[PDB]
Parts: C-alpha cells; structure tokens; sequence
C-alpha cells in the first residue's frame, strides 16, 4: 500500500520542499504511458514525466542503449571525443533548419539558455537581454533573469538588462487597434517601450515557439516572422528555446519549422533526453567561429559525455524510425477533439489551444466571461488523479487555470480515449 509509514516518516523528515505539494502516492513503476503505485494501480500520465518521456516510459530502445553504453563507454574528460558525441551532433545539424550546423552538448535547459545566451552577448559586445513576461526557462541564473514566470521575487535584484515584454495571448487580447486584436501592432509598441529602456546593448531576445510555463500560449501566425525582423533590426540575436517544443511535440521534428522562421540559436533539454539529462544549443556555423575567435567558454562535468550523447542520438532515431512527429499530430488531433467535445458540454471550458500533443485548457467559470474558474481547476486534476489519470494544472494571473495536456508521442489511440473518458468524468464529479 501507499502509505508505509515509514516511507513518510523518512519523506517529512529528510525532503527538502521545492515548492509545490507531494503527490500522496508511491510509485515503484512506470510503463510506456502509465506509472504504478505501491497497490499497482495504473495512472496514465498525461504529462510525460515532466514534459519529458516523449517515448513514453522505460521504452525498450531507450532501456536497451542505456545498458549498452553504461558498461561500455560512460563518462570522459571533457576533452576527449567519442562517436556518440560526434553522432549526436552531427544528427542534430542535419535534422535542424539550414544555418544551424553546430552543436554543444549539456545536461540542462537552463544550461543550454546560458550557454546560448552568453555566446549571443560574446558575439555582440551587447549584455541586455529580452524576453517574454510569462516564459520559463530553468531556475539558473542567466536563464533565470529571463523567466518572469516564477522564481524572481524575494531572491534578490534580477540580472543587469534584463526586459519581458508581453507575449501574444489571442485568447484573452489587451492590445487594440481597429476593433481587432492587433498583435504584431502591439510588438512594435513593446519594442518602442524596450528601445527607449536601452542602453544601446540589446544582445538577444529568447522564445519559446509555445509558452508552455506560462499557460500553453502559441505564438500566432507571422508573430515569430516579426520578432525575428525586430531582433534582425537591433542586431539582435534571436534564440528559440525549444525545451518542451522541440523533438516533435507539437508536430514538426522542430515548432520553429513551422513559422519556417530559423533561430540564430535553437535549445533542446526535455524531449532529447526523455527523462534523461542532456541539453544541448545549435547555432550557425559562422556564429560558433566568431564565438570561438572570442573564446567562447563553457565547461560542464558532462559536456560532451557519451552516455547521455548515446541515448539522446537513440531518441533521435526512434522519433525518426517510428515517425512519431506525424504520431503526434493523429493523436494530437484525436485529443484536441475529444477537448472540443468536452467543451461542447461543459461551461467550465473555455479554450483548447496548443499543438501537436502540447494542449492547454482553461478552466472558466463562464465562457462567454472569461472570469477564471477559482479553484475550480485544482479540483478537477484532483478528481483526475482519484480517476488515474495524472495531470498538471498552471496557475498564472489574470488567466484562468490551465491544464497542460502533454500524453507521450508513443501514446495509443485508445490510451487517448481512456484519458478523454477519465477527464470528462472529472469534470462532471467536480462541478
Ligand atoms: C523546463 C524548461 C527549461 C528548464 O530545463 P531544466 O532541466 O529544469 O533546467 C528551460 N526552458 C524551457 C522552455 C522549459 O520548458
Ligand atoms: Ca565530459
Ligand atoms: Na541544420
């Protein structure tokens, strides 16, 4: 059973809270898109891990790389080369949009936006950096000055230059401009707002292609175009952070393939390790020489280890081979229906957005309002969970509460289903 008393005895006693609640759970196994708990009963995780397990769940191919290199090739000095490195490099220059021919390898997204970021300020002279008011992009410093998501308040000043401005939420629209939302319009004025705050030093301006902290907000069509003119304008060099987008997730091996806009800079972490840490930023050949005649440093204890490089060139090849790019679009759009049709039933709904299998659904407490749901929301991941199925649930200001919908690229037609039914269920018991 759960709760073996002293499980929790030692949990109280020796667990440090990062924020957040602990599930009241034991899980001691997780298959393909389920985990168990400590009775064996199933929870299909309609989140990945966390935002993570894009193959699912202990698969096979995974299981079977890991041993493979664990005993024959581990850990080396961050100055030798090896072949999964190389591979893995190599794979992500060719599987990237044109331009971007160079890659470094880590183990964290917050570690791929530094090194991003500190490469874009080398190569520019320039320190200011710009992003979104609702991004995420890791709990580390330099990657952290540029998340006004969370992590900013009661921790001291943020970083030297550091500026948001607001991201294009054509769900709830606060800039106007002839009876229309008018996004591109409002870019320009924050940009205006952003040039007269400069000192002159703008270096970059990080994305994400979706806001996936900040409540599932899609950058809407030809946004991405513009911002990439804007930075083009300054000098600026734009950087997709494409951690929990890219690989596939949301229907294009990469989501910035979709606007076909390319990013001077492109970050992977979440979905190229699948549960395991590796990182990683590709750029243009000429930025990384330019870079590199700077002396461009970065150092990592796992920069350039084989094992994670051997797993994530394994991931690679599965999301290839098994095509689950497309697999994320028939079953995203199998998914983003089943929603429509539970928001056809229930008030409480007020959109589906997202893409590919990255969806998002805010709780109101009447559509044609758009007053956010109190609680409303809390209370139906909890009666998700009693129903097993795990969710996740966002909670930001002035935006109701949003269920970050994300089931594996390997998910069943029927686990789609299952999940629906149990979500439904949900709803109907919470209100
Ligand atoms: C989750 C996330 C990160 C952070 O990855 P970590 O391994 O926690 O450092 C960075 N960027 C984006 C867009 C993310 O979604
Ligand atoms: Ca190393
Ligand atoms: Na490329």
């Amino acid at each position: 059973l759960n709760d073996d008393a002293t499980f929790w005895r030692n949990a109280r006693h020796h667990l440090v809270r990062y924020g957040g609640t602990f599930e009241p759970m034991i899980i001691e196994r997780a298959k393909g898109s389920f985990v168990y708990d400590a009775d064996g009963r199933a929870i299909l995780d309609f989140t990945s891990g966390q935002m993570s397990a894009v193959l699912g769940h202990c698969h096979p191919e995974i299981v079977s790389v890991i041993g493979e290199y664990a005993g024959k090739l581990d850990h080396l000095f961050s100055e030798m080369l090896s072949r999964p490195v190389v591979d893995l490099a190599t794979r992500l220059a060719n599987i990237t949009p044109p331009g971007l021919d160079r890659a470094l390898l880590l183990s964290t997204g917050a570690e791929s936006n530094e090194a991003a970021i500190r490469m874009a300020k080398l190569v520019t002279g320039k320190y200011e950096i710009v992003g979104f008011a609702q991004s995420w992009h890791g709990m580390t410093g330099a990657a952290a000055s540029a998340t006004y998501s969370a992590g900013r308040k009661g921790v001291g000043p943020a970083a030297v230059g550091s500026f948001a401005i607001p991201a294009p939420f054509t769900y709830r629209p606060r800039f106007e401009r002839n009876g229309a939302y008018d996004y591109l319009a409002e870019l320009d004025y924050a940009f205006d707002l952003i040039d007269r705050q400069s000192s002159g030093n703008l270096a970059a301006f990080i994305a994400e292609p979706i806001l996936s902290s900040g409540g599932i907000i899609e950058l809407p069509d030809g946004y991405m175009a513009a911002l990439k003119r804007k930075c083009e304008a300054r000098g600026m060099l734009l950087i997709l952070d494409e951690a929990q987008t890219g690989v596939g997730r949301t229907g294009t091996m990469f989501a910035c393939q979709r606007d076909g806009v390319t990013p001077d800079i492109l970050t992977l972490s979440k979905t190229l390790g699948a549960g395991l840490p590796l990182a990683a930023i590709v750029t243009s050949a000429a930025i990384e020489e330019r870079a590199h005649e700077l002396g461009y440093l970065f150092y990592t204890t796992h920069v350039s280890d084989p094992l994670p490089a051997a797993v994530g060139l394994r991931v690679l090849d599965v999301v290839q081979r098994d095509g689950l790019v497309a697999r994320a679009n028939v079953m995203g759009d199998r998914l983003r229906r089943g929603l429509l049709d539970l928001m056809e039933r229930f008030d409480c709904i007020g959109d589906v957005r997202g893409r590919g299998l990255l969806l998002g659904v805010e709780i109101v407490k009447d559509r044609r309002t758009k007053e956010p749901a109190d609680g409303l929301g809390a209370k139906i991941t909890r009666e998700c969970m009693n129903l097993g199925l795990s969710m996740n649930i966002v909670q930001l200001p002035g935006m109701g509460g949003v269920f970050r919908i994300a089931p594996p690229l390997t998910v069943s037609e029927d686990e789609i289903d299952l999940g629906l039914s149990l979500l439904g269920q949900a709803i109907e018991r919470a209100l």
